[PDB]
């Protein structure tokens, strides 16, 4: 019958009611804003700070696709008016964008495949379907492209390796950004930059591939919708990176309540609660190429986040990205191979005062363990209590302002993760962040019963985050560390019922 363990998700904490009264909106040191606050009105379009287009051509900014500085071979020419040239042309067929894209991508002409866009386009669209695409959606994302000048007027900091820095942008101007990397044109992302992500979707249009025409539904769906109304709210990315970690095995804080079931999605069911994404350390994972799984799924429909990718570099062990406000435009189905686009989201989150979607999202990369029991290795079980602790530490913010975690099995699947193990980890993480857990384990009631059960095990017993982490070095001193198999003796949760019952 029962489909949720624990404390009920009702009395768990979320924004907007839980929130803290906002300080005022302004750009400082830390906190880059690229609109004009004293003109932020509930349903108005933010207008861009400055006035006037400013460039900056550097190793610390966005090379901007408008940039004065982004040059072509003739004598040099101005590449950004070759993209307008190549642009401002009806198509009528998908050779046409390819044929456009690649005249100021020439280099690529050989190397960029467009099957997929093909493919999409003529094989999986109705013809009016189509139609539509090529008369209405690809001109109007055409128009938002080269309205970048005008749009995003301030150079956007990098938000680099060390930085504990904010960038507070439109999501009109996410979407000017967004159309520009859809049609390639940001310059010095394509080469041989390596300690950032992919930018630009010319790997979304390559190969074949069954996955591709679904994430171009669900761009599409997007891309439909921004041109067809500028959106109104504000984003904000935050790049976090801790110096100091907890001392886990002196810890004396207690385990905070949790939340378990087997039904239900963190985007979903996990409303305006601290969301997981399991992340790669290059934030959004393969999602202009071919990753279809957790993060790459919430990256499609919540395609603001995929500009993160334009401005964030590689996650260190210590860092994280928290996106505050992107919105829902996509419904889907299923993951991977089975992952297709529903319909459009009407998305209903209200907003914060600073006219962000009561949405916090936070990235954080779980290690890839090649070996499984390379994860109950003390310095890697620290590595990760240390990562999913700095994705939930907000500094200089009461618990009681404090959301629910809202996450799942992380780093569970390709990543070779142990889903006990983890949960577990995050719980302690959550507790030594003082926040509440609410855990999605994705259709597996076994994991679910389980989780609960060791969860009011510790709680009930008293146990501390020290208490806990300890009874995970014993088994790894006990179980693992001269363990001669794939696979420990004995089961870690089974050990730890042992271990606190024979104390
Ligand atoms: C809780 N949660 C889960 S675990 C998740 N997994 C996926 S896609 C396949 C990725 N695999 C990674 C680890 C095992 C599953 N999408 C999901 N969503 C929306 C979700 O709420």
């Amino acid at each position: 019958d029962k489909k949720w363990l624990g404390t009920p998700i009702e009395e768990m904490r979320r924004m907007p009611r839980c929130g803290i009264r906002l300080p005022l909106l302004r750009p400082s040191a830390n906190h880059t804003v690229t609109i004009r606050v004293d003109l932020l009105r509930a349903g108005e379009v933010p207008k861009p700070f400055p006035t006037h287009y400013k460039d900056l051509w550097d190793n610390k900014h966005v090379k901007m696709p408008c940039s004065e500085q982004n040059l072509y071979p003739v004598t040099a020419g101005s590449r950004w008016e070759l993209i307008q040239t190549a642009l401002l042309n009806k198509f009528t067929r998908p050779q046409n964008l390819k044929d456009a894209i690649l005249k100021y991508n020439v280099a690529y002409s050989k190397k960029w495949d467009f099957t997929a866009l093909i493919d999409f386009w003529d094989k999986v669209l109705e013809e009016a379907e189509a139609q539509h695409l090529y008369q209405s959606i690809l001109p109007d994302m055409v128009k938002i492209a080269l309205c970048l000048p005008n749009i995003c007027t301030q150079p956007i900091p990098l938000l680099a390796a060390a930085m504990n820095h904010s960038i507070t942008m439109s999501q009109e101007q996410i979407a000017s950004l967004l159309a520009n990397a859809f049609f390639c044109t940001f310059p010095r992302r394509n080469a041989k930059y390596s300690s950032y992500p992919d930018i630009n979707f010319n790997r979304l249009f390559e190969g074949r591939s069954s996955r591709k025409p679904e994430k171009l539904k669900t761009l599409f769906c997007y891309f439909r919708r921004v041109t067809a109304a500028a959106p109104t709210g504000l984003v904000t990315f935050t790049r976090q990176s801790l110096e100091d970690f907890p001392e886990w095995e002196r810890c004396e804080k207690p385990l905070t309540r949790l939340h378990v079931t087997y039904e239900g999605t963190i985007e979903e069911n996990g409303q305006g609660m601290l969301q997981v994404d399991f992340a790669n350390r290059f934030v959004g994972g393969g999602v202009t190429s071919a990753g279809l799984v957790q993060e790459e799924i919430r990256f499609l429909i919540n395609p603001e986040l995929i500009i993160s990718r334009l401005f964030t570099e590689v996650l260190d062990h210590n860092e994280c990205l928290i996106i505050t406000g992107t919105e829902q435009y996509s419904e889907y189905t299923g993951y991977a191979e089975t992952y297709r686009w529903s319909r459009s989201h009407e998305d209903g989150s209200e907003r914060d005062d600073w006219q962000r979607r009561c949405t916090e999202i936070v990235a954080i990369d779980a290690l890839h363990f090649r070996r499984y029991l390379d994860q109950f290795v003390p310095e890697k079980m620290r590595r990760e209590l240390n990562k999913a602790y700095c994705g939930f530490l907000r500094p200089g913010v009461s618990s009681e302002n404090l959301s629910a975690v809202a996450t799942g099995n992380w780093g569970c699947g390709a990543f070779g993760g142990d889903a006990r193990l983890k949960a577990l980890i995050q719980i302690l993480a959550a507790a030594a962040a003082e926040r509440d857990v609410v855990y999605f384990t994705f259709g597996d009631s076994e994991l679910m019963r389980d989780i609960y059960s060791m969860h009011i095990f510790l709680t009930e017993r008293k146990l501390t985050v020290g208490d806990v982490y300890k009874l995970l070095l014993r088994y790894y001193n006990e179980e693992c560390r001269n363990c001669s198999t794939p696979g420990p003796d004995i089961k870690l949760y089974p050990f730890i019922y042992h271990a606190v019952e024979s104390c």
